[PDB]
């Protein structure tokens, strides 16, 4: 089955509104430098962003100029005569609209209240679809909480149900109409919805994993912000899944999460995995198209793991644009970002700039010896373990954020469809490292395992393994007289 | 309030069949030992034991010879002409009877199971009381677990409400009719049901923990069987508690059951104690009259913590008795148990045993350099302690195993009776020791504190306090923007007043 490639194509209403495809001073990154050869390397293109209303229906910003829009919209399905597998969905939220303290979160939380505002919502998200020519709908809440979590999970099914049907009424069962959300790459925002993740996985075509964006200036230590394995030399973090609403015993808990632990991708991948009912083939790993740049670090470790100076804020909040070299930042009035085609000019510009790179997490940094700078950022260089790990573990394809970010020649969407579909790379010799893997264990990937069929009446001591109901069970103390399952004794540690 | 002392009348079938109050060799513990003075150092006397049948009744062994049984329990009823508060209660269940392997076990999880077969069993119980002319029902189910739980539960409400209907009918509202169960004084057995303990305890004049038998055969280290409190020198345990099913999160659980832990008499009382709705008043020290010898112990440290090469089969498989001076032993056939009455008399027959107190646990033992045997036990001594937490704690009272193993004067039974309640005895300045104390805190438990209340819209750093709806929480990891609840980053840490 061919890997999904999901790329965001994000367009601010003013460049909408503004919109051209011969002026990069106004639209930096036009529908028309999607070539066709850029078409073909992709399996999706979320159109964002789409918002909710406070009449809690699925809307465009207020301000966008309509017949713009549909012209952008219609210049990007129109690609799809250059690859018959191509769709373009549209996004609704993002981190702006839907954070906690974003402009439009009370309309989230409100949105999936009830039936009928499910009903209303789900309704508009297809209307909106229909209208526009979209080919699926893409929700980014980040994040729904607790409280919220079954009103989120039943409105995703709403939409499930009427995208089912749209696809029948309109004859697409070559090519469904899809649902699929970004979910939490980390487990400090997973853990608000990880209890469900069964239930919100299952009306998904894919969830895609932020999986980026894992060190920041909030940070008080400059890390990568998307290692694929862990590094003992960098921070490690409290593990946020063990307080999550599970119901699940100490001895449950503390295997499938260890604390501290490796932000990692990898980490992520692993405890969506953990859960049962939540199929490899529907995760997708996001990458980043950009780097995060830190100030006032120290060497040592070329600018990894150290302090830093870098303002946290949004805005940026101040005017001092200290990233070298990085024109596209004082366009956008903040040094902490950068493309990599930004940075990849910057490193071809004798600026200062050292390219390291940490062969445990697999990832690429940069060092400003000279003004103490860092930036993590990802390259067709880590893509190429992120994408033999995405083919070894069985995961349903990459997802990255965002299209104008990528080189002119498009190099790193290239470099993605390479890995996963040149009949001529090999990958089978790229060694994957000796980094921090995620090790817990939870009732989704409990190892397979055989153990004598337990035998009511008999008393078994601390350690023993026995089979019952199909799962190979372990006593967590001694002079055990009853049953797994009916005596919290035992410990399920494999299956079969 | 009067604390309660409960003592166990427990008498084997064969002796009541045979019953005799001048042949020790035949009963070795007649009502008759029960002197008017000990009658009024009693509460209560749990005469021991009865069953469940096959029909899913409460009845007496099959075998029991019904007029000696009779007369036995008029013997022991006879004894509230010198106590007008002493309640002669009868169990039903019992190690033996009860226990997941025990002859009648299936009976005890059947007749729990419906409304039926629990109106059955609670009239049943009833029936049995005024006909032979008990004052309770204690109810010794070693012991119910996953989902027996809540037919237990409502079993013990239907005999709760037989037995008020009987109080009232009967005109005893000056001595009601109570209801009592014996259980686990250990972490291990009390996770079976730990969960469900409010509900459980609601119904009972009392739960009479079996704070003893901590130590054992069964276990590879010896130890002090009924520690007060902690050793750190001793072994510890695995927390059974934070397996049970509370739904709590992994911080909640670790707060409450911190592990390793000292299996005390301590620790389960605060375990007890930790549940919400579990009122101390109703707890129950139980507290051994035996103790629990080991042989092919180690010196250096009285024979306390060493390896040891002890039998734990049951009966005892072997014809070896090396319990020293342990006459009773031969008797019974096990040298590893004696009679605090018998330990007492080894003690008087210079056979080479030395008396050694721990005062971290405030427990004696003893140590046989000579042949390598360790004794744990408790005494008068240890009962002073023990009496001491009762009245600090609040609890009910005291419970014990059993009357027959007191010294022929009674003594312990004495010592717990003044420690109560004698003009005389004065333990105002009984230093309780720096052994460790059980310290452990449940969302049911927590302290008062005292916060800012949560604003909405604040992000909050790694460790914040806020007071909100009714209870002050902590931040687990920063930039917290969700508010206190469920969501994950909040932790319950304390009430607001
Ligand atoms: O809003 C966005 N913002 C960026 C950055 C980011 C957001 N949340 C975490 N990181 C992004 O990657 N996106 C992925 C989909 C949401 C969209
Ligand atoms: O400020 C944040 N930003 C998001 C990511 C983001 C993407 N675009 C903007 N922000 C995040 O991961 N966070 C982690 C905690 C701070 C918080
Ligand atoms: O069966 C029993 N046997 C003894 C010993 C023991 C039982 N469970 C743990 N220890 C006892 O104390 N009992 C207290 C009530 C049950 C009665
Ligand atoms: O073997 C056991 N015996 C019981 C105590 C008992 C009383 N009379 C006989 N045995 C006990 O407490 N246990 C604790 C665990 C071992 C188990």
């Amino acid at each position: 089955t061919r890997k999904a490639v999901i790329g965001y194509y994000f367009i601010p209403t003013n460049q909408i509104n503004n919109y051209t495809e011969t002026d990069t001073s106004v639209v930096p990154f036009p529908v028309s430098n999607i070539t066709p050869a850029k078409a073909k390397q992709l399996t999706h293109i979320n159109f964002s962003f789409l918002d909710i209303n406070s009449n809690l229906e699925c809307a465009w910003d207020p301000a966008t100029n309509d017949a713009k829009a549909r012209d952008v919209v219609n210049r990007l399905t129109a690609l799809k005569a250059h690859n018959p597998s191509l769709r373009i969905m549209f996004s609704i939220g993002g981190w702006y609209y839907s954070n906690d303290l974003g402009v439009s979160h009370a309309n989230y939380v409100n949105a999936v209240k009830t039936p009928a505002s499910r009903a209303k919502f789900a309704q508009s998200c297809v209307r909106i679809m229909k209208d526009y020519g979209f080919d699926g709908v893409d929700i980014d809440w980040e994040y729904p909480q607790a409280a919220e979590v079954d009103g989120f999970i039943a409105a995703l099914q709403e939409i499930r149900t009427l995208l089912n049907q749209q696809t029948i009424t309109d004859g697409r069962q070559a090519l469904p109409y899809q649902l699929t959300i970004a979910g939490a790459g980390g487990a400090f925002f997973l853990s608000r919805y990880y209890s469900k993740l069964a239930q919100i996985v299952a009306p998904l075509d894919y969830i895609n994993l932020m999986t980026y964006d894992l060190a920041g200036p909030w940070e008080k230590v400059t890390n990568h912000q998307a290692a694929l394995f862990g590094d003992a030399a960098g921070p490690t973090f409290y593990n946020a899944l063990r307080e999550a609403n599970l119901g699940w015993s100490w001895e449950e808990l503390t295997r499938a999460f260890p604390s501290p632990f490796s932000l990692t991708v990898d980490a992520a991948v692993q405890q969506h995995l953990m859960m049962e009912g939540v199929p490899s083939a529907k995760i997708v790993m996001g990458v980043p198209f950009y780097g995060r740049a830190f100030k006032g670090v120290s060497g040592g470790n070329g600018g990894q793991y150290s302090s830093h100076s870098t303002p946290g804020e949004d805005p940026y909040p101040s005017t001092d644009y200290w990233l070298v070299g990085c024109e596209e930042c004082v366009r956008d009035k903040d040094p902490r970002i950068a493309s990599y085609r930004q940075l990849e000019q910057m490193l071809q510009g004798n600026y200062g700039y050292q390219r390291l790179w940490n062969d445990k997490t697999k990832t690429p940094y940069l060092y400003h010896a000279q003004n103490g700078l860092f930036v993590t950022y990802d390259d067709a260089e880590s893509f190429k373990y992120k994408a033999k790990y995405i083919k070894q573990q069985q995961l349903g394809g990459v997802m990255f954020w965002h299209l104008g970010q990528d080189n002119r020649n498009g190099d790193l969407l290239a470099a993605l469809d390479r890995y996963f579909n040149a009949a001529d790379y090999d990958d089978s010799q790229l060694d994957m490292g000796t980094g921090l893997r995620y090790t817990g264990v939870g009732p989704g990937n409990l190892p397979i395992m055989t153990a004598p069929a337990y035998v009511p009446g008999t008393t078994y001591a601390q350690g023993a393994l026995v089979s019952y109901q199909g799962y190979v069970w372990q006593t967590k103390w001694g002079y055990i007289t009853s049953a797994p399952g009916s005596d919290s004794a035992w410990l399920k540690v494999g299956r079969v």
